[PDB]
């Protein structure tokens, strides 16, 4: 079968060819498209891309982040992951209207989402145990009674906490799928910067998969990626251009080195990478 | 310039050729398929499927329903529209714990989800204004304000009201994207029957697309359809193989009769689908 990273590297292909000049928030300038979908398979692999070396400590850390449920970008800090820390900054948040808020407080994101959504937030060193709807839990729970249903979603979108967030959440909401004991994971991400951030994305996602998949005693799926606006930006064109042509490395494989009972228990050294051969960077 | 319910029915064809078993609530088999796409132009036609005649009036009368913020059955069925009837019966309710609603009383369903989201659900009979976030009204705003931003979302998922809800909803959420003057927008449904339900959707967001343009002064761009469990009856799989042979006929063209400046002054007489010959069955 042909690699999963073309997959990938098919899209940065077509963004190129019918993508259409738009610009963000700065007004950078990229080259759009709207409505995109692709298709990973997580059976005895992990779509982690070759072309470009992925900040995999990152997506590892990040994961265990949010399933805490924490709002403070130093926890996260204090790991060696930084992703977070320019929007925890000081002048950040008075920037956007939260002076009262400590420095840090990310506000009601993700983690807050997924383990209690729609409680009365208020500020990220606070108890919120039996507040709002433990979305991640629920979801195992359904898997293991009820594979079949077609209802078992994540929604990090809350449209009343919006204002209260250092940043809107790129991934609206996941779905999960059960069928022949096959665990499969679908995301919905409304805007993309396919140069230095779907990569990661996907790998996100896809361990989010292979955990559940291991509390729940089902086999990885397929983890399908579906995007909002993907763009690239004009002056990634470039780098990107010479990164069409590498040819893809077989994708690495994750083992889980211990046995866990639930998605709390899961620590960094509970993973393992093998088979990892990037290319140069 | 390849007709566009080809996608559809090649989404049909793909269901059955690599789609698998699985049951559904009752327990009646259905071919499933995790993780669909499909692109449909909104471009000088109304993409209303030919190869089998959709319930317009339903889809008008629905929309116009949703756009109201309206959740009460009564409503939508006194104007010759049952399809919601089921669910407002003095029956449904009593079983699902709602003895104290009156028939009709849907919940907190896509209307108040629409208009409302996060206020507190009271009944089918109170007053919301100025309860909530008004999404749909904020989309509109963005459309003009802001028309690059990628942030255009209308959710309907609200993991809180799920328990108060005659049925979970089908449409998660809908983003829209604007770009050289055109709308367009993506739709994520969680999970569609092929055959009954899917062509309904799709006309009904097309709908919506053609209604938000028209009061931006936008010209319609593309209607991406996102499905998380595609499926179709295995008892539906030979009507379905039947007509799947169908050659599809030229879409429809849509209409809005005269010029309206707010959503909500949207009437039914305001629309006029001309052109539209499905194949008789
Ligand atoms: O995982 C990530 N996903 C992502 O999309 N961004 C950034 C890239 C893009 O430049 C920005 C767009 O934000 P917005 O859609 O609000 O304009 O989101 C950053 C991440 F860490
Ligand atoms: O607009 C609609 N779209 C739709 O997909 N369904 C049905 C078709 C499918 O059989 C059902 C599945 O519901 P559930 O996922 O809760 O089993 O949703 C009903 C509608 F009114």
């Amino acid at each position: 079968p042909p690699h999963g990273e073309l997959q990938y590297l098919g899209q940065i292909q077509h963004i190129l060819r019918c993508g259409v000049r738009k610009d963000d928030r700065t007004g950078t300038g990229t080259l759009s498209v709207f409505g995109m979908q692709a298709r990973y398979s997580l059976r005895d692999e992990f779509p982690l891309l070759t072309t470009k070396r992925v900040f995999w400590k990152g997506v590892l850390e990040e994961l265990l982040w949010f399933i805490k449920g924490s709002t403070n970008a130093k926890e996260l800090s204090s790991k060696g992951v930084k992703i977070w820390d320019a929007n925890g900054s000081r002048d950040f948040l008075d920037s956007l209207g939260f002076s009262t808020r400590e420095e840090g407080d990310l506000g009601p994101v993700y983690g807050f989402q997924w383990r209690h959504f729609g409680a009365e937030y208020r500020d990220m060193e606070s108890d919120y145990s039996g507040q709002g709807v433990d979305q991640l839990q629920k979801v195992i729970d359904t898997i293991k009674t009820n594979p079949d249903d077609r209802r078992i979603i994540m929604c990090a979108w809350n449209p009343r906490d919006l204002p209260l967030m250092a940043l809107p959440p790129c991934h609206a909401l996941c779905q999960f799928y059960v069928v022949n004991s096959e665990l499969s994971c679908q995301l919905y991400q409304r805007s993309g910067d396919m140069g230095l951030g779907v990569p990661f994305n996907i790998a996100s996602y896809a361990l989010l998969t292979y955990m559940i998949a291991h509390i729940t005693g089902l086999k990885p799926g397929d983890f399908i990626h579906t995007l909002g606006d993907a763009h690239i930006y004009l002056n990634h064109i470039e780098p990107l251009k010479i990164q069409l042509q590498r040819e893809p490395r077989p994708f690495p494989k994750l083992r889980i080195l211990r046995k866990v009972e639930k998605i709390d228990d899961f620590k960094a050294e509970d993973f393992q990478i093998e088979g990892y051969n990037p290319h140069p960077t």
